[PDB]
């Protein structure tokens, strides 16, 4: 438990190069781990030109023992650059370069085969990069111990299959370092889901070796599984990921370690301002098809990468069609606008969408011109001491201005379902379903779907809000997800006031079920897809969506306020306490004599 | 439960004129009663020139029968007006003038003596005005019934003592209109509380006639009691008022009809924070140089309403604050309590010290912004070149001097004043005397700081230009340890806003909450049992409540606030509309039951 001399190396591929969500995990965790482990915190990561230029300030190797190791490695010709990552908490980052390719071509790869009976194929560059990185990381910590008299036992925390090669070698060279091995995702899991018909139910009845071999990911799988077996403490991001590991990597996670977000701030009501901005987009997009009260309108959104099956857009869409039917048959004044935002390939803003925003501008401009003129005439009339003469306030010019405006706000075509024009409209799974389900945003429809393919940005003319502000504006965030190991997008939404309908297959969903008895009051509805069929799950989502819709204004307010209590559940302080347990268990397993403080 | 031909006539002195809280009730009752009685909803009230122009749009009679009535009334030397009140629900209002007192002396007054054996002194304006109003209302409704086809059901709702002369006459003239009389407060009760040592416990003991006579208020009392006896159905605002009515008027209320408010007051959690910031700015200004207190940990407690030391139990609050100060001192707390007594008094303009303190806060803020802006520009320029900010040299000599003047202006000097406005009588002010005695003098050591603002907070005022509603939203807690409050308009507003509010068994709102909520504390409305406890024990009870609130966790307090926002529905007219509808139905049943009879709810 105590770490008198222990030094933690959070070896990771995403130390100074943003490649995936793991980078956010490391960056956010850096602050809290920083406090606990002081200057013993040393993230090891691949050196990137971009990384050093914008993220890393190079530093003069302040531990003298470390300085010697850095120099020795540089003298041997391998390139290592010590520096301070400029992210919050100022973590010391030992960025080794993956440009030491000569050794890898024979020497590094050769050692691996004799040591672990494994190999990296010639074709795969990423694995080859990882073997280089792994050998260098093992060398660094081994050299660190050797060139530091009164050797401090270290706790290496390899965070992925890419860093996994190192863990195999550390144990194999029998170096006296405690080893954790978080799997932030299951390697085989991503390929098996979608690739196979029923991944999660057949999890138990999956031959890992067979699947990996078939997909030519066998080498990668072997490396990840070998790391699993090697690690003194094996941890996973979520309970769902744990189930994947148990039936694939064949090692039960010792601790269940959830990823977190630095909650921080995330005087002004973001919800109101953001809803206004969203409302203005809606007004513009509908271009005089505004037959529906926007006071009663609800906005639902699904974000994240454009994976139709994995991020479960299908469940949201099929469910929206069913919600449309329910709202129509019951004649509900409430209208749902479902703003799928999903980074996709688009040529430009669609003609209608751009024109729609322009007409909203024209109507607003006409309003301002007439309003100012009314302002002057009213002020003049009030000064005289007479109440305004209605029907005399507006001049003939003002009628021509407004008549042009009313002429502008006329359309016969139903308002567009996709704000950016698609490179391939037929191909888009979201758009194909929007057609099939029967959502063309007709006047009659109570559910209108607005698919915004571009990642939302402040610069864009339509919906000027940044992703943060758009999330804050929306009433509900529907994120049903088949494979999500940890729901980064759902987690962000929950940390923001927004109630979010996540799933039992999502890491965030599993986390919420475990930590909240009564989810629905607290906003985090958990659609179950692990014990259900696809259609029954859709019906379950429809029920959830309908329940949210059929809520009083007051009830919704309560729900949001409840969700703001659940920020603490997903704060790094508490989730780092989960990681601290992993480290303490690792320290105890590796050196029982040195440290034996592992109660529960 | 169908009123086929019934016509509702809510007669009150505050129908268009804002004399008192009754006016808010009617203005707010009008919308809901509007729906139940449709266009048969008529408000009978005094004509006020200023009132009529701002609030009322003059109209023509909807009914030919009504037109006849209006014309007849206009003919015989009376200047009745008819119009649509522009308040929610757009009710038709018959605003009769009490300036048309052509024959009131020795003819109307004369008649009243023969009918009700009651007389009104020449000196009293309010009673004299009420006889004019009462006689005119009785005439109007009697004439209406006679000139129109006879409606067996017309329901006249008298909503105060001075409208009660009409009820006395109506029943006496044997007119068939059903009469409901509602006492929003007991006249004798107000005088007896404070005026007597122990009004509440000796309720039964008091010979009402003797006490009323002694206070030269006997005529007013007789009118109130007469109206109560006269009404077929008698209503009272609260259960506590009912207990008073039972002993003082010697009549049990048939039904108890609680007053209600609108739900239109309001994530929407910005307001507690925005308002707290505005409040926090004032505190910084006022306490300049003694700002060792943590200003995030500080809690603001407030007592508002009219100025009544005994009635609003400001003494209990002050004594309890002194005990809280002792508790906070003895057990070290980062939290500091700032108590705002926003009770109106006659005072001069803002005290020199208070105004100067606010000015110094303004200067410091202005200096900070200017230096901040200059840092902003120099940092932005330095970053653009591609160089480190060089913080040491970023601030110029010119700003260093401006800041030096600023730090000099914020000199600690004397302890910050207790009262924002210098009082006309500081020496004798019931609050200030107590503050001095209790020992709260805003000393550096004290954990409890009392700021008494003797003017109703308003936008126009230079210092804290915050509207009462916004100030209320900003404060953490509202303490209203009322002794006599018949209905707590002030505590009610606070709860609808979501501010947790101390109320008492003696306050009508307090009694109402106890009856309707199984645990007061859990929902954030604390009840002090002042009826069944001694004064000192009650103070100790308040100290316990205040201390508990202080020792609440930040998260716990947030929960408490959110819980209060649920209690708004208890005070909403939607729910409270039931109670009056019951009263009206009961009126129809009590007399002439044959046409309409309804069994009790």
């Amino acid at each position: 438990f105590d770490l008198e001399n222990a030094v933690l190396f959070e070896v990771a591929w995403e130390v100074a190069n943003k490649v995936g969500g793991i980078y956010t995990v490391l960056q956010t965790k850096a602050k809290v781990t920083g406090d606990e482990w002081g200057d013993n915190y040393f993230l090891v990561g691949p050196y990137t030109e971009q990384g050093v230029r914008t993220q890393v300030e190079l530093l003069e190797a302040p531990t003298p023992a470390l300085k010697r190791t850095l120099d020795s490695m540089n003298s041997k010709g391998c390139k290592v650059y010590f520096g301070r990552w400029l992210i919050e908490g100022g973590p010391l980052v030992v960025l080794l370069d993956v440009g030491a390719s000569a050794w890898a071509l024979e020497r590094w790869k050769g050692e691996l085969w004799d040591t672990c009976n494994i190999g990296v194929p010639w074709y795969d560059r990423e694995a080859n990069d990882a073997v280089l990185f792994g050998f260098l990381t093992t060398w660094f910590l081994g050299e660190f111990l050797a060139q530091s008299e009164e050797k401090p036992h270290v706790v290496a925390h390899f965070h992925e299959w890419l860093a996994g090669v190192g863990l195999c070698l550390c144990r194999a060279r029998r170096l006296p370092v405690a080893t954790i091995f978080t799997t932030h995702a299951t390697l085989l899991g991503r390929y098996l889901c979608a690739g196979a018909v029923d991944f999660y139910n057949n999890l138990e009845n999956f031959n890992v070796d067979k699947e990996a071999g078939e997909r030519q990911i066998y080498h990668r799988y072997c490396m990840e599984r070998a790391a699993a077996h090697c690690a003194h403490v094996f941890t996973t991001v979520s309970q769902i990921t744990a189930i994947e590991a148990q039936h694939l990597l064949k090692r039960k996670p010792d601790i269940v370690t959830p990823n977190g977000l630095n909650v921080k701030k995330f005087f002004q009501n973001l919800h109101a301002q953001s809803k206004a901005r969203i409302q203005e987009f809606v007004r513009g997009h509908f271009y005089g098809h505004l037959d529906f009260n926007l006071d009663k309108t609800l906005y639902f959104f699904i974000a994240g990468r454009y994976e139709f099956s994995n991020k479960g857009a299908d469940v949201f869409l099929e469910a929206l069609a069913r919600l449309n039917y329910l709202l129509r048959v019951n004649g509900s004044e409430q209208t749902v606008v479902a703003f799928f935002i999903m980074p996709a390939r688009t040529n430009n803003f669609n003609v209608e969408t751009l024109k729609g925003q322009a007409v909203r501008k024209q109507l607003w401009d006409t309003a301002n011109t007439v309003k100012e003129k009314f302002g002057r005439k009213l002020y003049e009339s009030l000064l005289v001491g007479s109440l305004p003469d209605m029907n005399k306030m507006l001049d003939k010019e003002d009628f021509t201005m407004m008549k042009r405006a009313i002429f502008a706000t006329q359309r016969q075509s139903f308002p567009p379902v996709c704000t950016h024009n698609m490179l391939d409209d037929s191909s888009d799974p979201i758009l194909t379903t929007i057609r099939r389900i029967g959502l063309f945003n007709s006047s009659a429809d109570r559910v209108k779907v607005i698919f915004h393919p571009e990642f939302l940005s402040s610069t864009s003319p339509l919906l000027p809000v940044d992703y943060e502000e758009f999330v804050r504006g929306c009433h509900l965030g529907v994120f049903p997800s088949y494979y999500e190991p940890w729901g980064y997008t759902p987690a962000e939404c929950t940390v923001m006031g927004i109630p979010s309908i996540s799933t039992n297959l999502s890491g965030f969903g599993c986390f919420m079920e475990e930590h909240i008895a009564d989810p629905s009051a607290y906003g985090i509805y958990i659609l179950d897809r692990r014990f259900r069929s696809l259609d029954d799950s859709c019906s379950q989502l429809t029920s959830f969506l309908y329940s949210f819709c059929q809520q009083s204004r007051r009830q919704r307010i309560i729900q949001r306020n409840r969700t703001e209590r659940l920020s603490d559940l997903l704060d790094w302080k508490y989730l780092g306490r989960y990681y601290m347990s992993a480290r303490h268990m690792a320290l105890s397993k590796a050196f029982p004599e040195h440290f034996t403080y592992e109660p529960n």
